[PDB]
């Protein structure tokens, strides 16, 4: 793993029965746990991004963690990896991703699957009406060898408001490394819509590790 | 819709990061509320079922149902429709289907999308150790303009327990029909083997509609 | 167990944060799955009901319930009973339920404890909006010893929708009985309030099991 | 309030069918959000502790927290308050609670309610196989006039395990106070029995408040 790394993406996605795909590109930071990319979103039916970017920003890499030089850092020895994330809205929707992240060179190769259904046709998600994620604690913990991470996230609505989602992922290496504690992992995640459709968007994250 | 109807299947699956995709043709009598189908599962790194074929079962048409011939019937009126479910099991596996069924003669055409992730690595459903669903009751529902269906379903286990698995799904027609009273369907689905694997399988439902 | 039995009932609860009781009295028939019961509820701070009695109706025995003369009746071969229920609430109120069933006589006694919490100040429940449960269709299934009972309830609402509370159940008996096969019981329960601030209400349940 | 503060409690409490009442006297610091409390659990039905302790532990007021100096606390301006809390276990087994908080002089009188059902027989639970919380970060939001918190919190098993535990808060205060801005607060709970049975337990708790 490099100080400095490269991205890039390939999403495929259905969200209220609308198919859809995504393609990106960034450069990160590793070890200061920081990541920029921009994304372009593509509708099956050409046309507008069908609904909020905010419920794929999270699927768009724990190698982009600040973690202290002593811990054990899951991410970083397995360096591929295999992602899982349940995302259980409040108001019944439900998405479900997977995703696999490989690396050539300075190059991460992430490709993902998005599933989203349930989602209310007037909700923030179809509405387009949520601003970003709230900054969250992620606690991750171990769970019969794997490494799990949970955090009850929350969707900032425009206006002010917040919509509440439940995150649930599990992390699978490849291969054996070294568990780690328990532990916590605060992120900052901000997107930028690049036009007005929402269909260019740049995203960056901020994550730092923290022992507890 | 006829008497007897054919019907064709064809659907796109990830469980686990697990790629595959299902054929399959049967013939169903939509006024009894009975219908049988085969199906071969095409495991993208050709193989074995990788998991229990009953978490797909269900995704696999309303319109084969038996309703009193007084009762709006929300899916003969359709005829497409759109149906998006959300299976949510107790051990933290969760799955979200979305499908189309459109019709061409006497010919059902069913499209569907299948996601299922954080099933335990050695639960009823990785392991393959259920045997079919239980008879259930699916109450309808009507929930802004849309038919809802809610089912606490149970996979029946070998060696005899169950697995629980709640249902949520939308019913969703292309245009305007006569909205149903809430009511309950009651189900029976039987699955049969046809090869050791579990590849080639062989479904059968029964459904009738009851006046709450 | 005799053709005719006769109810009184007795519960401490808290609902909100509002402290009060109730009393009850009833007549009903066991072997007809029929009863009715009138109940007074006093709010520990003298007033009218503060919250839908609806939750609360549900709390207030499977003995009565028809039964199949052939099946396994784990109500009746248990004559006590100890039950316990969790209500989950769409729209996160949540209340827990624990009671006791004892027979003398012809008098069934069932004394009862009643916990609800983080109901919207403005839902359904503590604006008192609802009118009755719809007829639902409870799925008894054997776990561990015991039998449970599952059902995804709807709380109709004056001016047409619906609320939904999932309803998990425990049955425990004060010793062994011969097991029931997993099966489904038809409910119908209608609610009549008797003043205007619905302190003193009329009940009456209809309850039929089904083999499946 | 005062940089040295006076706790006494008193718990009605029922979990599983078993009656229980709680007393407790503690002393802490509002302003460096630490205290210290001792409880003596008594069994209805005298005898030893009949679950894990763990389960009462967070019930048993955030006045003891450490705020910056510029943060609205909440709590403190305050100063009663009314709590009431959701406890989903991942086995099934719910609790909920509601209590209140007075202030007398540089007393702090916490009295409470607890109610749990669906418990596991043989969990960790009814078993006893907890050994305390793992430390959390509980996510502070506003929602309707009113604090919520959140946290997925995970009590640690005996022998290493932990058992997930998703914890669901509401903060209601008398009356009008300046709002937070959304935040986290960083908890450190410890528990120490004082006798084999547990019914005699010591309880010290560390909470501190982040801008985020």
């Amino acid at each position: 793993i490099g100080d400095d790394m490269k991205m890039t993406y390939h999403m495929d996605g259905c969200v209220n029965g609308h198919y859809f795909t995504v393609k990106g590109e960034g450069n990160g930071k590793p070890y200061e746990g920081t990541q920029t990319s921009t994304f372009k979103v593509t509708m099956a039916n050409g046309g507008p991004l069908a609904f909020s970017f905010d419920i794929l920003s999270t699927v768009f890499n724990r190698c982009f963690t600040a973690y202290p030089t002593s811990m054990p850092d899951y991410f970083k020895q397995a360096f591929g990896m295999s992602y899982e994330r349940t995302f259980t809205y409040e108001d019944g929707g439900v998405a479900t991703a997977s995703w696999e992240i490989s690396l050539k060179g300075n190059c991460f190769e992430h490709k993902s699957t998005f599933h989203g259904v349930n989602f209310p046709a007037d909700g923030p998600v179809m509405a387009k009406k949520t601003t970003g994620w709230d900054p969250s604690f992620q606690k991750m913990t171990v769970c019969d060898g794997i490494l799990k991470g949970d955090v009850t996230a929350f969707l900032m609505l425009q206006g002010g408001g917040n919509y509440r989602c439940q995150f649930h992922t599990s992390y699978k290496t490849k291969k054996p490394v070294t568990m780690p504690p328990n532990h916590v992992v605060e992120h900052r995640i901000a997107r930028t819509d690049l036009d007005k459709g929402g269909n260019s968007v740049q995203l960056t994250e901020h994550a730092v590790a923290h022992i507890t």
